[PDB]
């Protein structure tokens, strides 16, 4: 575990991250995608052999010893709030789970179902704290990665709050 396990954001690409592992927001089906999850592709291709995984669940494949753990958020265009808000929690709890297994110090994470999934909603605040509930019972340093400099703020914000 990390010394003194912290949270942290940067505004940059998840693919450049300085972590020990790394969280793909994943598609069911294993494939390259758009995103973060395109990034990730260009970046670990080798992680998506057998990567494919259901909605709620986090599936973990090797790119040499780096570990890459597709988490599959859902897609709120398919997805009641109620459902969707479900297995969006439950995709957080899976990764949990996994950088807890992997025994890593360190994980870069963005915030699932907040991009092409989130069905043309501000999901940063129901993502994020989905995310806490599921990290906070782990001892790795958690880096959070995002893309637009409000989101940096409000999210650097929404950790400084809790210290
Ligand atoms: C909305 C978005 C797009 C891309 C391409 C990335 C990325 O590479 N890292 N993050 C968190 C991203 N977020
Ligand atoms: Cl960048
Ligand atoms: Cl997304
Ligand atoms: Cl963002």
């Amino acid at each position: 575990g990390a010394m003194a396990p912290s949270y942290r954001v940067k505004r940059m690409d998840i693919a450049k991250n300085d972590e020990e592992c790394v969280v793909n927001a994943a598609n069911p089906r294993g494939l390259p995608g758009d995103g973060v999850c395109k990034a990730v592709y260009k970046k670990w291709p080798e992680s998506f052999k057998n990567s494919a995984t259901p909605v709620g669940t986090a599936k973990t494949v090797m790119c040499g010893t780096y570990p890459v753990i597709h988490a599959v958020g859902p897609n709120f265009s398919n997805y009641t709030e109620s459902e969707g808000d479900r297995e969006l929690a439950a995709a957080y709890r899976e990764v949990a789970k996994e950088v807890t297994r992997l025994g890593v110090n360190s994980v870069a994470i963005p915030l699932l179902s907040t991009g092409v999934y989130s069905g043309g909603k501000d999901r940063l605040t129901q993502s994020l704290n989905h995310l806490f509930t599921a990290m906070d019972s782990t001892d790795a340093d958690v880096v959070i990665y995002c893309r637009d400099k409000e989101w940096e703020k409000k999210i650097s914000e929404a950790i400084q709050m809790r210290t």
